[PDB]
């Protein structure tokens, strides 16, 4: 579990969004596993606006932050699960690391700010849904 809080926005994995998120919806994209809802109070996370390929992510299943190298956001095949059929997920970045069910929502950060959140796992890999292209998160 986990979310990004920027301005009056809450960014969460679409497959983990609560009833309250759907009742206060801003934007969602199933192909990216992202959902953004509106918040009453201002958030303080800064979104990275960069092309960094090294950062640090939080892994709840180990209670540890790990330094990782990760790929550029790409269309990657993700195996069928209880939340989606087998499909290509867009804007996804992979790293070698631990990720189990329960780790989605962990933040990946570089020197510029938040890069994205854990969205996939297994086979000794961890996948992060990028948010650096969502420039509107910084305004209105
Ligand atoms: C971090 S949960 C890891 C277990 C292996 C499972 C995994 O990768 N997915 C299950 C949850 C939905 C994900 C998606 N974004 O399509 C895919
Ligand atoms: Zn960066």
């Amino acid at each position: 579990s986990g979310a990004i809080y920027v301005g009056n926005y809450r960014v969460v994995n679409r497959h983990l969004a609560t009833h309250n998120d759907w009742a206060n919806l801003v934007w969602e994209d199933s192909s990216r596993d992202l959902l953004v809802s509106s918040t009453t109070a201002q958030g303080c996370d800064t979104i990275a606006r960069c092309d960094c390929q090294t950062g640090v992510y939080y892994c709840s299943s180990r209670r540890k932050h790990y330094p990782v190298s990760f790929s550029k956001p790409s269309l990657i095949f993700v195996e069928a699960s209880e939340y989606y059929p087998a499909r290509y997920q867009s804007h996804l970045m992979l790293a070698v690391g631990h990720s189990e069910p329960g780790d989605c929502g962990g933040i990946l950060r570089c020197q510029h700010g938040v890069v994205g959140i854990v969205s996939t796992g297994g086979n000794g890999l961890v996948g992060f849904a990028d948010v650096r292209d969502l420039l509107w998160l910084d305004e209105e």
